[PDB]
């Protein structure tokens, strides 16, 4: 076990935490970031594919569609699916204990 403070870590599992629901980001060219949606394999290739809606609007994506088979509902233009395997946790909403002093 690791020494430290912080626990639930799976590295052998997917990577660190990612699942659907949790912010997570993709290792490309063009720096964005997007939610996890839908995390299977479709009926062909075998790969953890991640679906991440960006939160921008950027022409070229789908709307949540992969090989014409739609896991999620998101908006137009913002569902990038990608490798879940080479994904990384996204934490820049995640908030830890939001005051000091818990003993009110």
């Amino acid at each position: 076990g690791s020494s430290g403070s912080s626990g639930l870590a799976m590295p052998p599992g997917n990577s660190h935490g990612l699942e659907v629901g949790s912010l997570a980001e993709v290792k490309e060219n063009p720096p964005f970031y997007g939610v996890i949606r839908w995390i299977g394999q479709p009926p062909g290739l075998n790969e953890v594919l991640a679906g991440l809606e960006l939160e921008d609007e950027c022409a070229g994506c789908t709307d949540g569609t992969f090989r014409g088979t739609r896991y999620f509902t998101c908006a137009l233009k913002k569902a990038l699916f990608v490798k879940l395997k080479s994904c990384r946790p996204d934490s820049r909403f995640a908030s830890l204990q939001p005051s000091g002093p818990s003993s009110g």
